[PDB]
């Protein structure tokens, strides 16, 4: 058993769902530890498809990071072994697909996570936000590769310059999801689907995943540029606007950025 | 003249169609090397834009690799002399746009030729499926990588996952088409582009062309994880679950796949 | 305060209005140099996002490649430091978001260059279309990848090879725009967004657009390829056919390519 | 203890010695499984530094791959998975300096063993023979790499293509080997240079390893470059010459190679 | 005009030479401030090479990282603009030959500086460390892979593990330096070479050198490599053996490292 | 037979002799050809190793680029198609050995042709030079990579920037050559050496050569990187010293180069 989710298999196919609603499932570590924890259980001959959801009529899927565990202290807040970083690794690695079955809004950290599984089925009502820009928060390179395998570019870049939810509508037209479906039909779309999938040929299945991941991953650049980057992002997690995006977070406000 | 294809030509356009119905355009070494020659044969300065189709009224428009030509036990079944995968490198190097004129069903292999062409043009009454998960082959990375480059990840991983068949509307919304168009429509609508592109100045299509394949493939790795991947797809064709998708697939029986 | 745009500042956004009507905005040295020169001078910590338009009821947004300033004879015609090339480099590495704001027709190296901005707000009457193979152009590599980061490779190709226009509501749709509006509409929504993303952190906005940046040029490829093609290209610019088209959009006729 | 090597601890230094005399210290799967087992034993804070030596007077260092264990049916000799492509893979993530100490003669697969290894000092009468092209295998490509970081392509291709042995003396002066030594002060040398380096900061060397693993794996390619070398392999391991190579060893005579 | 180099000028030659005699020439940021800007004021079409040299006479050529400058805690000690990292960009980058004149001892970053220089001419009592495994430093990927341009894998895995001095001699057989003439020939020799490289093409020598600049980058890897040695590099410097070689050096006495 | 090579067959290995003493073997459009074709007619089963040589006694083994040839301004002087470019790919994608067999002094492009052989072998007499910085031509990025495999940095810096001639004995010692013999064994030696060749595996050969020459060219970089190093070559090529270049050499003076 687990504290933080719930895990029901039926057959072939394993439901994962959250259980730490108190917080609206941000990604605590103590939460991401429990959820690794279960897919590495399942990670077995007889399961062959993954669901990952919230529980029925969530208002939030997921509030994303949790900004109390972001450093403020000048070090990178999404380091390699950050619970973010950690568990996005894992679910592209599983080589079983995982479905993000997403009733309600979807936060930053969040929004990375289901943009990492292999599909996405939505709810009608069911919103998206891209939310650094409202922190202050120099996001990591893989975090960003992870957010452009859908959507083109101007789209990417509407979502994460404006931080502004897009409808489950507007995420199905420009690629983001696989399927939206009426909420009370998204849990049997979800299963019939998952269920299908698990008839299929299960080590092919794996081997294709395991290749889309590495030739998804296979955008390369020298050392110099990398270190720039990371000269960047240091300057943004070494910010006055940094501490502020923090700050006005935890004093309930609305952040004012200098531009420092 | 060739006993697989029927090659007519109209001023700079020129149309191959196939003739291998006893099979539904299987694409088996005698269809495929017919096929190569034809295009090979009209590697000449006054033809200026290809269409491959079936013939009018074709309920398949392919059904796909010769499964019959597949090698059975531990030998790679998409080595690169295979025919699908010359077929590919074919279309793709070819210094003039081709376009698919599809009516009919698409299946597997016959999928990544069509979306190895330039442009596809689509009846409303046809239907696309990516199959390799009903037999438990392990696709190649080129062929893989041949899928990505119009739908996004989670559409392309839905359809390789699935193995079920989108229709003509779907593949326009997620990027798969060009056009559809009513099938008494089809082949005015694809003849008067080809016409239109014909136009053109064929030495700039052509280096444009190039760039695009060079920038297509232009996804990196080391020779480790290439080894890696290899070592990954012969467990998976040394694998009972290959045999038994083979097997199946001849007895026309469901395949029962046990995860070795 | 320039010849050829004018600036308006509204709080913290920067309206850059073409003034090059005249030549129907044509990427004449003279006007890029003015509109690069108004981008370095907005380059300001009090300046938070950049609009370029056209002026109110232009039919045409720019025709493009001043095609008098293309060289004739044998020489590359979109080197590193031609101004197409230096506008789109500079729009790309510039640390605050550029939206084009699109009212008019859309043409060849101007079509390169909004798709270059990281958001594109479109009239409904607004057209596009990409015309080197009109003229007999080679365009560079640089240049065509910036086309392939939001529509699919089916896609791009139909517009290249074709040169014909797309509507505003096609390009919505293949993933080229981010919003269509009517034309009434345009400003207000455009600076509506430009006012909403002056807000968020300016830091975490830069890092994200370049890592973008790198991420997007991150297609990698060894010198013989690159080579290779550049040799493909020098045919191109050395042929009869290139000749041809200068000649004919100077002599306002029909080109007749040959293929040499 | 382990069946086919000797393991001495002298403070950090940890001595792993070779006990396959009797098969002249082939590259079996046992031995291998046996040294690899050893040092995955050793990887603890208390050792700093290894040490791989054959026994005190050995005229063989190691015979290299064991020849009776190359498959000929039509299968990869050099998969991912085989035992000296394990080794070699361990050696270069292990995260403490490998010497090798090497007395007597250095054959084959072996050669690219000490290769891999970080410092190689060896016997003034050591010798060193690098033999694919005797038997007709198509060596793999992350095993040639290895062979590439020390001596220059010129000498690299001499070696291989003569499959001739050449001194200590030699592959000193071609940078393969660290140091030569009088076998007689050939431990006492490498012992004080292995206690030297284990009073260093066992962190730093390993990070500095690693960086230095990723940087010589960092030649990159495409996934059609990789597949037309696998087809290229595969055409050598089933030719008639790689038949002949492996009867023509097994039965201690000259193979007659005729290209096919 | 500078307080912390002298310059010379003979011809079209520069000897730019270090005046911080007080800290042994030792990489301080006010030092490498005027060597950059000394550097930067030659970059004139009437200066074709450059010579970097310590004082006639010199013991020390430069003691290397500034100790009391490198950030202790939890900073990156190599980050992008740190003085080592700039300079040795800078060289890299000057569009004119820069030679390293070498008299004396030379030490870690001062060992990297010189090797990111075009060519080396040593005196016959010069020697050579590279240092940071004495200190617990996590060497960056860029400072690493300046050293591997020149001697092979295993030699320069035995300067970093051992931090040994080895002797101009050596230097020259690994193929670390051009030249090794006694120190009364060093400027004579030096000059001579410089004063002939003058009478050459500088466009061709700057393009030539920049083209290898680029070469020797061009080792390419995912984001994700990256940011996995950045952890790595982060464990390092945040670790007790850290702290213990910084104390160490400023204590003056043997540093105990165990490993945490 | 040919006009411009003399070919002999001793048993299984193909000796290629210049015969274009007029120009001192120099790279002319006419020599390459024939170089090619007497290549291209030895890809025989029955000939397994090449010898290029100089005939017995040749002061010059060969004279370089034809400089007559080079364009006069304004044009790439190293275009894909040129003859140096042309015989260095065929020579390195050639599926046999092929050893340059040298006597008398190499220049400039004749030094790149060798280099880019399997193996050198030299008379004690030979001397050998890189000469673009003595005209002002920008070599390529191709041309300059086939240069860094053998020698470190250090020294083809020296060698490309001073343009002075080494020895035979300075090109063993620093990694360039693979022999030197006197003038009166070089041939017998050779030959012993590729009849040695001449018994081992062909297929085996072939495959490891391929891999070694797409290990080498394994060094990637973006399309702006290129475009960038072609917009700088180009500025050489359209510069003041490139035609003084031409001038000098064509009026046998020295050339006064001024940096425009
Ligand atoms: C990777 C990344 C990232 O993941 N950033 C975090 C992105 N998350 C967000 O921007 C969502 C933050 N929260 C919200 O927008 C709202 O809380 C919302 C999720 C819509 C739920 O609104 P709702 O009214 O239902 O509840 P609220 O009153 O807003 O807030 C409910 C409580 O949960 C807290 N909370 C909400 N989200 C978070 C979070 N992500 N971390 C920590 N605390 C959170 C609020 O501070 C309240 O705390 P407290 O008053 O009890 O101490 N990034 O780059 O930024
Ligand atoms: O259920 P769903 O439609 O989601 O997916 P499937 O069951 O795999 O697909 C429904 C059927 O359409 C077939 N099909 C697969 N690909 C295609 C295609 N490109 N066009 C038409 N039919 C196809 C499958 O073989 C199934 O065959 P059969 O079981 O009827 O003999
Ligand atoms: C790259 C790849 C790949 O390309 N795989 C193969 C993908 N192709 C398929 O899955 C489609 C297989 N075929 C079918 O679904 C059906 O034949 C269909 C295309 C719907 C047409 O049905 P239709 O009723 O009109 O004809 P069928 O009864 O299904 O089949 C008529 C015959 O064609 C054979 N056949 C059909 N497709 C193929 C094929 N691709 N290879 C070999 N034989 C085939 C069947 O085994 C039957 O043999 P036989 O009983 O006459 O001796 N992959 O990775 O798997
Ligand atoms: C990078 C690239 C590229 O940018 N190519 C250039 C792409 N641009 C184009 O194809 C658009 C060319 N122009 C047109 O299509 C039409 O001018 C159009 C934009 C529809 C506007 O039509 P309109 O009916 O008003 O014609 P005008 O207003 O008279 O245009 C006024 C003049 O502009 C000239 N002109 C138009 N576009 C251009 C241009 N890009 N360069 C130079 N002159 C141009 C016309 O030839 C007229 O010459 P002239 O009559 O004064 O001697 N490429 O690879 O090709
Ligand atoms: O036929 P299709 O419409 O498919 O393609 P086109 O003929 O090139 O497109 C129809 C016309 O639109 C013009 N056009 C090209 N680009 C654009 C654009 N961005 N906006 C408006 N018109 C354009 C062409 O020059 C044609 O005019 P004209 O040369 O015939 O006077
Ligand atoms: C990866 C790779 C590779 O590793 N190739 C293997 C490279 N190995 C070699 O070329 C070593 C060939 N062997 C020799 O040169 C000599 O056997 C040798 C290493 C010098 C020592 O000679 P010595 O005179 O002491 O002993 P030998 O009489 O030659 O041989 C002693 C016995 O060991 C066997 N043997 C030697 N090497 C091997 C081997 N690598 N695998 C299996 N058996 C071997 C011989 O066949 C004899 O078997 P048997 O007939 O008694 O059953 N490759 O690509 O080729
Ligand atoms: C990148 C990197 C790196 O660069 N590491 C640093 C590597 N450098 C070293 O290990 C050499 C450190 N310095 C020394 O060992 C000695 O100074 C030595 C070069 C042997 C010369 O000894 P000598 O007795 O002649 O001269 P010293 O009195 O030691 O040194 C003369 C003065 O320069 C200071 N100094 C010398 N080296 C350094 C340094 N690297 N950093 C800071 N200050 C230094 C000393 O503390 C003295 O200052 P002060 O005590 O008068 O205020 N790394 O990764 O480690
Ligand atoms: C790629 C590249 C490159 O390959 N450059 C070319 C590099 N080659 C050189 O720099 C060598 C140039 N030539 C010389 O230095 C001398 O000719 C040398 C090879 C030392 C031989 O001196 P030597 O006094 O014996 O004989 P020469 O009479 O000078 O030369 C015999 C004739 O061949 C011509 N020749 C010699 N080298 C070349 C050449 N590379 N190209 C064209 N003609 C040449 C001379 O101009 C003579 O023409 P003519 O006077 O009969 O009309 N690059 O970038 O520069
Ligand atoms: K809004
Ligand atoms: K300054
Ligand atoms: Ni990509
Ligand atoms: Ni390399």
């Amino acid at each position: 058993a687990y504290q933080y989710v719930n895990v029901v298999t039926i057959n072939k196919v394993a439901v994962i769902e959250f259980n730490y609603g108190r917080k609206l499932n941000a990604l605590s570590k103590v939460f991401i530890d429990d959820l690794m924890q279960a897919l590495s259980d399942l990670n077995r001959p007889e399961i062959r498809c993954i669901i990952l959801r919230a529980p029925s009529g969530s208002k939030v899927f997921s509030a994303g990071h949790d900004i109390h565990e972001l450093p403020s202290g000048g070090r990178d807040p999404l380091s390699y072994d950050d619970p973010l970083r950690q568990i996005t690794r894992m679910i592209q690695k599983f080589p079983k697909p995982i479905i993000s079955m997403v009733e309600g809004s979807v936060w930053g950290g969040a929004f990375e996570m289901i943009m990492s599984s292999d599909l996405i089925i939505a709810a009608s009502t069911s919103t998206f936000s891209m939310t650094p820009v409202n922190l202050g928060v120099p996001y990591n390179l893989v975090g960003i590769h992870n957010l452009t395998r859908d959507a083109g570019f101007h789209i990417v870049k509407e979502l994460i310059f404006t931080a502004s939810p897009i409808t489950a509508q507007r995420a199905l037209a420009v690629g983001i999801l696989n399927h939206v479906v009426e909420v009370e039909e998204l849990e049997d779309f979800t299963l019939q689907m998952a269920h299908h999938i698990s008839e299929k040929a299960p080590l092919a299945i794996a081997v294709i995943k395991e290749e889309l991941r590495v030739l998804g991953e296979a955008h390369t650049m020298n050392s110099d540029e990398f270190e720039r980057i990371q000269g960047m992002r240091r300057a943004v997690y070494d910010s006055e606007d940094y501490q502020e995006g923090m700050n006005a977070f935890l004093e309930k406000r609305k952040p004012n950025f200098v531009g420092h």
